[PDB]
């Protein structure tokens, strides 16, 4: 994340981190037993970290699961990345708790002006890189689809929306990919994909959640 700030411990207990030997993408859980990240996250022997602050220090409220069943969504164009959004079942069930939560997924579509916490441990330089090791916060409000194709002259789907500043300087970045958007208290977006990071007329393109959630919801049913 760029321009944000650190979470604090814990304090996105919904949030998790996708490992295959080092830490590759963001995710959020969404019951016990079930996470959503973004398709292009797709890996296989995947392991689900929950309760995780500082990455690359055991803490004490961690809760390590492998995945079992990865589901890319039917209709994921990598090219595009339209419907980037991908979900992930873990071996067993997440002891739930004041650390480890799952969010809700979202009744109805956020609008453009609405205020959403983005997360993640990507890396927080414009220029260059350099990765935090605990968990970095960052407010930043939808736009409104026209104004997001007007300073990006970027075809945007339906099932997308941006999120952050026009100006540049605050943004998510390589690493938070997958990572949860949420606007109300529920999860509104995942980290899709942009032009490099903070750059100004362009702001990150996020997966539109409330359009899969019939989709996300018959599949859990069934797997
Ligand atoms: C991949 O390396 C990067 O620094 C960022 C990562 C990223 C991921 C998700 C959201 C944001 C964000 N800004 N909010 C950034 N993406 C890029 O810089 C990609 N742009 S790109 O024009 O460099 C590009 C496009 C397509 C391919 C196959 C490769 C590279
Ligand atoms: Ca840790």
């Amino acid at each position: 994340i760029v321009g944000g700030y650190t979470c604090g411990a814990n304090t996105v207990p919904y949030q998790v981190s996708l490992n295959s030997g080092y830490h590759f993408c963001g995710g959020s859980l969404i019951n016990s037993q079930w996470v959503v990240s973004a398709a292009h996250c797709y890996k296989s022997g995947i392991q689900v970290r929950l309760g995780e602050d500082n990455i690359n220090v055991v803490e004490g409220n961690e809760q390590f699961i492998s995945a079992s069943k990865s589901i890319v969504h039917p209709s994921y164009n990598s090219n595009t990345l339209n419907n980037d959004i991908m979900l992930i079942k873990l071996k067993s069930a997440a002891s739930l708790n004041s650390r480890v939560a799952s969010i809700s997924l979202p009744t109805s579509c956020a609008s453009a002006g609405t205020q959403c916490l983005i997360s993640g441990w990507g890396n927080t330089k414009s220029s260059g890189t350099s990765y935090p090791d605990v968990l970095k916060c960052l407010k930043a409000p939808i736009l409104s689809d026209s104004s997001c194709k007007s300073a990006s002259s970027w075809i945007i789907t339906s099932n997308m929306f941006c999120a952050g500043y026009l100006e540049g300087g605050k943004d998510s970045c390589q690493g938070d990919s997958g990572g949860p958007v949420v606007c109300s208290g529920k999860l509104q977006g995942i980290v899709s994909w942009g032009s490099g990071c903070a750059q100004k007329n362009k702001p990150g393109v996020y997966t539109k959640v409330c359009n899969y959630v019939s989709w996300i919801k018959q599949t859990i049913a069934s797997n």
